[PDB]
């Protein structure tokens, strides 16, 4: 009979999708249980197991300025927003897969890109030559299922098991953004020749691949503040990598080269005009109930134009 509650404020605006998560890190764990229970039912995961599998999870998260453990629930927390505006579409099994894809769906990375692995020649790059960071993001999450204590789906039937770990698993590699531009234009042309069907389990693999990609975006559908400021995270990570690039004698392309902060709000511009908008344009034609998200989305890329011409 044990549920989660929170406070007024949050137990209202967490059901929004431009719901800030907060800095207290002590709340995120019980707010990812709320959604769970939620979501999903009380009797989903046994309690005790998840609290142990969820500190895991986040003792597995580096401190890095922004793949980091706050951007671990903020995603979960975009997932569980689609999943209670579409609760009719989703299979029991897809509901506690997508959550725990969601929360897992970075563990341990070091706030480098899969490029840098490869021109570095990082072991992991030998183990996985595509996908680099999203196979290892898998793998641990296969690693803290197999811990003792640790295994939340212990009620499933084996084929059940197999199922949904197939469904985190496809889930965590289409946060590869290398992949989503041709996932997106695939799932453009099914809506649009009316040949998109969700019996068809191909076409509901692209469709939870195009949400991945809308959740771990969803930074780009909050308030203009929120933002902002999740903006400077993302490009200490990317300037940092480019300072590594430079000490194996490469130039890192613009984007990664802090000689070069003031080009950041054209930067921003070309990345939601060319990556953001029509991941959430594609969505909403498919899931009509995620247009917040568009129109966050469209609100946000109105501000940065306004930065570009120093009206701030
Ligand atoms: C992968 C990813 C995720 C997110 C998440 C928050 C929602 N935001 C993101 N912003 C960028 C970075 C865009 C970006 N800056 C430039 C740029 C910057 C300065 C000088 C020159 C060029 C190029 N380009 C594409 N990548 N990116
Ligand atoms: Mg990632
Ligand atoms: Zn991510």
């Amino acid at each position: 009979l044990m549920q989660f509650t929170l406070p007024v404020r949050l137990c209202k605006e967490i059901e929004l999708f431009h719901f800030d998560i907060g800095p207290f890190e002590n709340m995120w764990p019980g707010i990812f249980v709320y959604m769970v229970h939620r979501s999903c039912g009380t009797s989903c995961f046994e309690l005790e197991k998840l609290c142990r599998f969820i500190m895991s999870v986040k003792k597995n998260y580096r401190r890095v300025p922004y793949h980091n453990w706050k951007h671990a629930v903020t995603v979960a927390h975009c997932m569980y927003a689609i999943l209670q505006n579409n609760h009719t579409l989703f299979t029991d099994l897809e509901r506690k897969g997508l959550l725990i894809a969601c929360l897992c769906h970075d563990l341990d990375h070091r706030g480098f890109s899969n490029s840098y692995l490869q021109k570095f020649d990082h072991p992991l790059a030998a183990l996985y030559s595509t996908s680099t960071m999203e196979q290892h993001h898998f793998s641990q999450t296969v690693s803290i299922l197999q811990l003792e204590g640790h295994n939340i789906f212990s009620t499933l039937s084996s084929s059940e098991y197999e199922q949904v770990l197939e469904i985190i698993r496809k889930a965590i590699i289409a946060t590869d953004l290398a992949l989503y531009f041709g996932n997106r234009k695939q799932l453009e042309e099914m809506y649009q020749t009316g040949s998109l069907n969700l019996n068809n389990q191909s076409h509901r693999d692209r469709v939870i691949g195009l949400m991945m990609t809308a959740c771990d975006l969803c930074s780009v559908t909050k308030l203009w503040p929120v933002t902002k400021l999740t903006a400077n995270d993302i490009y200490a990570e990317f300037w940092a990598e480019g300072d590594e690039m430079k000490k194996l004698g490469i130039q890192p392309i613009p984007m990664m080269d802090r000689d070069k902060k003031d080009e950041v709000p054209q930067g921003q511009l070309g990345f939601y005009n060319a990556v953001a908008i029509p991941c959430y344009t594609t969505l909403t034609q498919i899931l009509p109930p995620t247009e917040p998200l568009l129109k966050a989305c469209r609100d946000n890329l109105s501000q940065w134009e306004k930065v570009i011409r120093g009206e701030e």
